[PDB]
C-alpha cells in the first residue's frame, strides 16, 4: 500500500516545488535592475521567503485529505523517513529536500514530536563532502594581456545589456586597489551575478603567490539611467560585511547552493556552514544547520546556560551560553489569567522583519515552535525566571523542560554596557553609527520606538545593530511633532534619556545635531513615500569613489 | 469557500513545477555525463527525462481524486477549479506547459467530455528576462573570435591542439560568405549547449547582412578525451536534420522553453512551434499546439480525411489529407503488444530511422471530413471500440508521425542517381538499427518512407525488437540471405544493392555487429552528410 510512499512523493515534490519558483523568483532580478522597478526589489524577498511556507503549508494541508486510516503512530511515521531517503541518492539538492521535510512534520506535530530517527536533522548518509558541482558554477580566467585586458573581459561577457557609463574609466580606477600588493595570480571570476538592493555584485577570488583572497566588483547606477561598477573590494574584513547577518541575504540564482556554499567558503573564511546558506537565500536550511552546528557546541563544553548581559527586557527572556555566538529570546506570559489567544504584535515585528531590508542595523532570527531544552544545562537561577516569567509557554518534560516558538539570533554586545568600556577615539564612533543606525533605520521604513542605548548590539569590527523588535512600526505609521494622543512620536523628547550621559550627550552634537529636531523626521517618511528609499552601500561611505 | 477549489487547483500548478524543476535538473546532468563519457546513462537519462511528466501528472491525480473525496469528478467543479488556474498563471514565465500540463490531468482522471470550456489546450489558452545569448564580433579576427566564444565553455576535458579548429572552421565560411563578406559579419550564439547521443553542439546564429543565417558546430570527441568540432553546419537546410523528427529528444537547459523557442526561430524559417518545442523535448507543449495545428489547418480547408498511400498495412489503419503533413495511426484491433512495441522507440534513442509519434486515448474528428470511402474502413476494421455520436467519432487509443512518402512508391518515382541516391540510404536505414540496438522483424519498402530532405526511416515497430532477442544463423531466428528475394526482386533497383549493400545479405554483419553492443559500445549516429566531417575530405 503505498500509503506511506505517496506521501513521501507528496512532501518530496513540495520541496522540488518550493524550489521550482525560488529560483524562477530569484532569476527576475537582473532585468528588474535594467527595469526600473525596486518597488520590485524591495518586494521579491517578500516572496522568496513565502514560498517555502507557501509549499509545506499545502502539503502539510493535503496530507491530511487523506490521512485518516493509520493517520498517525510513529510505527509508519517512519517509513515515510525511510522511503523519503531511499528516494534521493542522486538527489544533489537532497540537504534541502530533507529540510521541507523537517518543518513538515514539525508542523503536524506542533515542532514536538521525537528525535533522531523521527526527522532528519542531519544529513543522511551522503553526506559529508559538497563536490556536488557537474558544472564549473565558475570560469577561470588567467592573466595574459593582465589587468588592463583581462578584466575588460569580465565587463564584456556580462550578459548584462545597458549601455555602460565609463568602463574605460573603471578599469584605469580597478587597478589602484590592484596596486596595494600581480599577474602571476589568475582570476576565477563566478557565476552566476549576486544580486541584492540596488546592487549588482559580480564575486569572484583572487588568487595571488603569497596568497589567495576575496575579489568583488559591485555594479551600480545612476538612479534612473547610467551605470558604474564601484569600488573594489579583496578583503576578508570586508567579505563578511558584505555578507553580513545585520544586512538581507542574496538573489543568486542558485539551484545547487551546497555546492556554492563551498566555493564562497574560500571567499568568506570565519563563516559557518549556516551563514552561507543564509545569504544565498536558503535561509530555511541555514536554521537545520545552524541547530546542527549549535548542538554540536553544548553537547561538547562547558558550561550550562545562563541570562543574557545588558539590561533584562520588560517583554522578551533572553538566554545563551558563555562560549556561543547566539541568543535565545523567550517572550513572557505577561500573568496567570492572561491569555495568548495570538496574533501576536510581537511575533508580527519579528517577522515583519523576516521580510523587510534590514540594511546593516537590524539582525535575523529562526523560529522553532517546541524546542526542548535539557533540564541538566539549566542553571537554578535562570530556570526561576524561566519557570515564572514564562510558566504558561513551557512545559516539563521529564529530564527535559518545553518551550514554545523561541527566537534565535547572533549573539552581540550590548550597546549600553560597551558604552561604558569605551571611551576615547573609540567612544566616538559608537554614538556615530549609533546616530547612523537611526538615519538609516529611518530610510527604511523603520522607526525604533524604544531608541535607547542597550536594544542594540555591537560586532567586533565595531557597528550599532538594532534587536528589540516590538517598539518597531513602519516610518508612515508615527506623526512627528512635539512643540508645546496615541501612537504619536514627539523627536526632541528624546533628547531627556540619550544624552544623560555627560560624556556621551555632548559628543550627540558632533554628529547628530538634527535627530533630536523633529523637521527632520518627515523629511525621511515623507520621502519614503515619494517611491524613494535610499537603499544601503556594503562599505564605509569614506571607500566609495565618489569622495 | 472552505472546498476543493483553491486546493484543488494548486494541488496541480505543484506536481507542474515539482515536474520541471527536476527536468532542468537531468537536462543539465547531461554535460556531466557526456563529460564523463558515460553514454550509458545518457541514454537512461532520455528515459528518465521521458519519464517525469508522466509521474507528476499520475501523482496528483492520485492527490487529486483523493483530496476530494470519493468517485466523482465534476464538471462545473471542472470550470470553477480552471477559473483558478489561470488567475495563478500570469506571473509564470513557463506558463505555456502549465496549461499543457493542465490538460494531461484531466485526461488521466478517460478524456470523457473533453473540452473547451473545460481546458485550454493550445499555443497559449489567453523583453527577456535574463541572459538568452551573447554577441560576438570579428573585431580582431575570426581566428581569435573563435577561441574567445570557447574560453565560455562548461567543458573541463582538456581540448587537444584546438589550433586546427579555428583555421578549419573559416573556410565553411570562406568558400561560401567571401573573405571580403566576412570582415563584418559577427556571432549570434546560445549561452548553453544542446547535448544529444555522443554531442555536445553548439547552436548560435550567424549574422551576415547578406541575411540572417544559421550556425552549427557539433563538438565530439573519443575514447580518451579529445575535442574538435565535427563539422561546421550554416545553410539553412542542415539545421532541419540536426533539430529532425527521426531524431532523439534534445537536452538543453532553459528555464524558459518560450524565449528559448522563439529564439531559435529564423534558424531554419521551418515550420512550426510544436516542432520547435520538441527539438528540446517538451513534447508535451508539443503533444498540445499539435492539437493547435491540427484545429487551425482544417478551419479554412475544403479538404477530407483519407488513408495515407502506399500498400494498405497489415500493421496498422492510418488516415490522413491532401496537404496535412502528418499521418494519424489508428492501431488496428483483430489482427496490446503495440500499446507496449509503439513505445520502445519512444522510449528510444530515435536514430531518425525512426519517427516520433503522440498518444491519444480518445480523440476527436468531425465526421464531415470523413469520406465513407474511409468510413467503414475505421467503422468496421478499427471498430473494437467505435463511438459514432451523430455527426462526431471519438478514436481509442491513436499515435501520430509526420507523413513521409513511402518508400516502394518513391522507388519508381525513381530513377537515375536518384535510385543510387536513395537506395544507399534505405541500407543505412537498416545498418543504423542494429548499432541502435533495433530490428526490423518486416523491413520491406513497404513500411519506409521518404523525408523532405531525401531520407528514408523505419516507421514500423510493429514487429519489432532489440536485436538482442534474435539469432541470425549462418547456413526470433531470422534469415538475412533471404531477404535478397523480397529485396532484390526488382532488374532496376536490385542489383545497386548489390554493390553497395551486399554485407546486409551475409549473417555476418548480422551475427558480428551484435557483439559490437553487449559489449557496452554506442554507434556513432550523425546528423550530417557523412561526407561533411572536417577531417574526411578536409584535409
Ligand atoms: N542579540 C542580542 N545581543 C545581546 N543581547 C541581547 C540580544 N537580544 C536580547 N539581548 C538581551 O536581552 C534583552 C532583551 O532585549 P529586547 O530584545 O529589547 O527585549 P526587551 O524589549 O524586553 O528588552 C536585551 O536588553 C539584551 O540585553
Ligand atoms: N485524449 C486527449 N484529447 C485531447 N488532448 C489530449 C489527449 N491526450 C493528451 N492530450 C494533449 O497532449 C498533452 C499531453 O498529455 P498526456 O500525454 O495525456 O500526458 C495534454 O496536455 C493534452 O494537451
Ligand atoms: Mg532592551
Amino acid at each position: 500500500r503505498g500509503l506511506e510512499l505517496l506521501i513521501a512523493q507528496t512532501i518530496l515534490q513540495g520541496f522540488d516545488a518550493q524550489y521550482g519558483r525560488f529560483l524562477e523568483v530569484t532569476s527576475g532580478a537582473q532585468q528588474r535592475f535594467e527595469q526600473a522597478d525596486w518597488h520590485a526589489v524591495q518586494q521579491a524577498m517578500k516572496n522568496r521567503i513565502h514560498l517555502y511556507d507557501h509549499h509545506v503549508g499545502l502539503v502539510v494541508e493535503q496530507l491530511r485529505c487523506i490521512t485518516n486510516g493509520q493517520s498517525t503512530d510513529a510505527e509508519f511515521l517512519l517509513r515515510v523517513k525511510e522511503h523519503y531517503t531511499r528516494l534521493l541518492p542522486d538527489y544533489p539538492r537532497f540537504e534541502i529536500a530533507e529540510s521541507f521535510f523537517n518543518s513538515v512534520y514539525c508542523r503536524l506535530f506542533d515542532h514536538r514530536s521525537l528525535t533522531p530517527e523521527r526527522l532528519f536533522i542531519f544529513s543522511s548518509q551522503p553526506e559529508r563532502r559538497f563536490r556536488t558541482i557537474p558544472r564549473p558554477l565558475a570560469k577561470d580566467f588567467h592573466p595574459d594581456h593582465g589587468w588592463e585586458s583581462l578584466l575588460m573581459r569580465v565587463i564584456s561577457d556580462l550578459p548584462l545589456r545597458l549601455h555602460w557609463q565609463n568602463k574605460s574609466r573603471d578599469i584605469h580606477y580597478i587597478i589602484r586597489h590592484l596596486t596595494e600588493t600581480l599577474s602571476k595570480s589568475h582570476l576565477q571570476v563566478a557565476n552566476e551575478l549576486f544580486y541584492r538592493n540596488k546592487a549588482a555584485w559580480l564575486v569572484g577570488k583572487l588568487i595571488t603567490p603569497s596568497g589567495t583572497l576575496p575579489f568583488l566588483l559591485p555594479i551600480h547606477q545612476t538612479d534612473d539611467g547610467e551605470l558604474f561598477i564601484d569600488t573594489c573590494l579583496t578583503t576578508t574584513a570586508e567579505a563578511s560585511i558584505v555578507f553580513g547577518f545585520a544586512r538581507s541575504y542574496f538573489m543568486v540564482y542558485a539551484p545547487l547552493p551546497a555546492a556554492l556554499v563551498e566555493w564562497l567558503r574560500e571567499i568568506l573564511p570565519g563563516k559557518t556552514t549556516a551563514e552561507l546558506y543564509m545569504a544565498i537565500g536558503c535561509q530555511k536550511h541555514a536554521k537545520t544547520e545552524s541547530y546542527r552546528e549549535y548542538l554540536v557546541y553544548l553537547q561538547g563544553c562547558n558550561e550550562q546556560f545562563i541570562e543574557a548581559p545588558g539590561i533584562r527586557g520588560m517583554v522578551m527572556l533572553v538566554f545563551t551560553l558563555p562560549g556561543f555566538d547566539r541568543v535565545f529570546k523567550v517572550i513572557k506570559d505577561k500573568f496567570a489569567p492572561q491569555k495568548e489567544m495570538s496574533a501576536a504584535h510581537v511575533r508580527a515585528c519579528y517577522q515583519l522583519v523576516k521580510e523587510h531590508d534590514r540594511v546593516g542595523r537590524m539582525a535575523d532570527t529562526q523560529e522553532f515552535e517546541n524546542f526542548v531544552l535539557e533540564k541538566r544545562h539549566i542553571s537554578p537561577a535562570l530556570m526561576e525566571l524561566l519557570l515564572q516569567e514564562a510558566a504558561e509557554k513551557i512545559t516539563d518534560l521529564g529530564e527535559q523542560i518545553v518551550i514554545r516558538h523561541l527566537y534565535i539570533e547572533r549573539r552581540m554586545v550590548p550597546l549600553n554596557i560597551w558604552l561604558e568600556q569605551v571611551e576615547g577615539q573609540q567612544l566616538r564612533d559608537a554614538i556615530e553609527e549609533y546616530g547612523n543606525a537611526i538615519r538609516q533605520l529611518a530610510a527604511a521604513n523603520i522607526f525604533p520606538g524604544d531608541m535607547l542605548f542597550k536594544n542594540f548590539g555591537v560586532t567586533r569590527h565595531g557597528r550599532v545593530v538594532f534587536y528589540d523588535y516590538d517598539e518597531i512600526c513602519y516610518m508612515t505609521e508615527v506623526n512627528f511633532r512635539d512643540i508645546p494622543s496615541p501612537g504619536d512620536v514627539f523627536p526632541e523628547e528624546f533628547r531627556h534619556w540619550l544624552c544623560a550621559d555627560p560624556r556621551i550627550g555632548p559628543l550627540f552634537e558632533e554628529m547628530h545635531a538634527d535627530l533630536f529636531r523633529a523637521d527632520y523626521w518627515r523629511a525621511l517618511q515623507n520621502r519614503i513615500r515619494e517611491g524613494h528609499v535610499e537603499d544601503v552601500y556594503a562599505y564605509r561611505r569614506r571607500q566609495r569613489f565618489s569622495v
